[PDB]
């Protein structure tokens, strides 16, 4: 159509959460309206050259006290609202709009938050970009919210009342449910699972009902590792999700296990001029977080970031070993010619375009042979200097680990490796073998930080090949 607006998002095909008009998640920053006028176009179109495209909205604060004389009905912030939904509409975004708490997180006021969709279900029911959430954090603080000694309790009641009244109106519009503050383990996917059934039973007159247009909304104050046991228990029970409001910054961890699972995310980080975080703008907020950890996702527009995957090791990041007693629990080894795949000034540099060894990756720019090297397979060859390798690996655990290169060179090198874009050794001299195919293993003692990280390979001169990497704590 000729329009920049996006269509109806729809659960994907694996049903793990809600994808846009072009079959990928939505990707976001946020925003609020509760008491700023809405942020500018001009920031707004920023989210889309940082590889989003999506809008997390706290549209008004529900007024704990209404509604007394004096409390603050909703729809107050219906003039900013309208430009949030008009701004996204324009610049080809999804708009994900939700009530928000202000102090008052783990918390809600029923009335207020029908109130609050009997005014705005219909308003943008015809907006294709948008996208209603029940209600943000309404209780304190995760499932299950059915307990009768919820804090509060009746959240259930609320969830299944707004959404009656938000089909009502909007039959159309994906509704995001629960917004869950702390979503955990086995354990919070099985108590989340009581309040589905309840809600399912009320709603759907079945307590095992398929959605069709809705899923859990959930955030990260578990922490990475539990929020993605959670979700994959979820998951695996059937019901999609969508997590929206998660930090560490970027929770980069948590980020590249919702990729991995295929859920949607909106990341707490504000655009500007405002918020009650951190400037999603910032690099060391956000780009510089995704670019030294090699994290990437196919934007909707632009080219950042770049595409770009593991090579091997099933696309996964490549996991560092760790001791048990006296072995190692998996391969401490990266083979040289394991580089990202990405291309030449992306995931690696190489002077010719040409693979002039003509192996392994015959089609990409690195200079790759056969090697005589214990062990077989390849080295990479013809290194010059200024060319550079990346690899993306995950620290387990942080510490001294021993980084080895099995190099050869016929005369002296030298080289420097970074670890997120942080140099980890600083020059390396490599001493002759006397031989190109005549091996040496070059130790040197590294401290890492854990996580998600690029590992570049710097060739500060040419004249040595670079069989394998490894990395192991000391
Ligand atoms: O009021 C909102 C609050 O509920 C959430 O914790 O952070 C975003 C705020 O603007
Ligand atoms: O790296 C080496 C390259 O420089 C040499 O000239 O051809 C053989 C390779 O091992
Ligand atoms: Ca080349
Ligand atoms: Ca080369
Ligand atoms: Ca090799």
């Amino acid at each position: 159509a000729s329009s920049p607006q996006r269509g109806r998002p729809r659960l994907n095909a694996a049903r793990t959460t809600f994808v846009g008009d072009n079959g990928q998640p939505l990707r976001g920053p946020y925003t609020s309206t509760e008491w700023t006028a809405a942020a500018p176009y001009d920031q707004i179109a920023r989210v889309k050259e940082l590889g989003f495209n999506a809008v997390h909205l706290y549209a008004e604060c529900f007024d704990p006290r209404y509604p007394a004389p004096g409390s603050k009905a909703p729809g107050y912030a219906v003039n900013e609202i309208d430009k949030i939904v008009e701004r996204t509409r324009e610049l080809g975004l999804y708009l994900v709009i939700t009530i928000g708490n202000g102090a008052n997180n783990g918390n809600h006021n029923a009335q207020w938050a029908r109130d609050f969709w009997k005014f705005y279900a219909p308003r943008y029911a015809k907006e294709t970009h948008v996208l209603y959430e029940i209600h943000n954090e309404p209780v304190a603080w995760g499932p299950p919210y059915s307990s009768s000694t919820a804090n509060p309790p009746g959240a259930v009641d609320m969830e299944i009342d707004v959404y009656r009244i938000i089909r009502t109106y909007a039959p159309e519009t994906p509704v995001l449910l629960f917004s869950y503050a702390v979503f955990g383990g086995k354990g919070g996917a099985a108590e989340a699972l009581k309040d589905i059934r309840a809600f399912n039973k009320a709603v759907f007159g079945n307590e095992n009902a398929v959605w069709t247009n809705e899923a859990v909304a959930f955030h990260g104050y578990a922490g990475w590792q539990e929020t993605t046991i959670a979700v994959e228990e979820l998951l695996k029970a059937g019901y999609p999700c969508f997590m929206t409001e998660y930090a560490g910054g970027l929770d980069v961890e948590l980020t590249y296990e919702l990729e991995r699972l295929g859920v949607s995310w909106l990341t707490f980080q504000y655009i500007p001029p405002t918020g009650v975080s951190d400037d999603v703008t910032k690099p060391e907020y956000f780009s510089a977080l995704v670019e030294n950890s090699g994290l990437s996702w196919t934007p909707d527009y632009g080219n950042w970031p770049a595409a770009r995957g593991v090579y091997g090791n099933g696309g996964l990041a490549r996991e560092t070993a760790t001791w048990i007693n006296n072995f190692l629990t998996g391969t401490t080894r990266i083979e040289a010619e394991d580089f990202d795949w990405g291309g030449n000034g992306v995931s690696y540099y190489d002077t010719d375009s040409v693979n002039v060894g003509g192996q392994y990756r015959p089609d990409e720019g690195v200079d790759i042979e056969k090697t005589s090297d214990t062990g077989g397979g390849y080295n990479v060859g013809w290194i010059s200097e200024g060319e550079w390798l990346e690899y993306t690996i995950r620290v387990r655990n942080p510490g001294y680990y021993n980084l080895s290169l099995r190099v050869a060179g016929i005369s002296g090198s030298r080289v420097q490796v970074s670890f997120g874009n942080q140099d980890k050794t600083g020059v390396w001299e490599l001493p002759a073998t006397g031989g190109f195919q005549t091996w040496t293993t070059a130790t040197r003692q590294v401290f890492l930080g854990a996580g998600l990280q690029k590992l570049r390979i710097n060739a500060l001169s040419g004249g040595f090949n670079l069989n394998w990497i490894e990395l192991s704590p000391i």
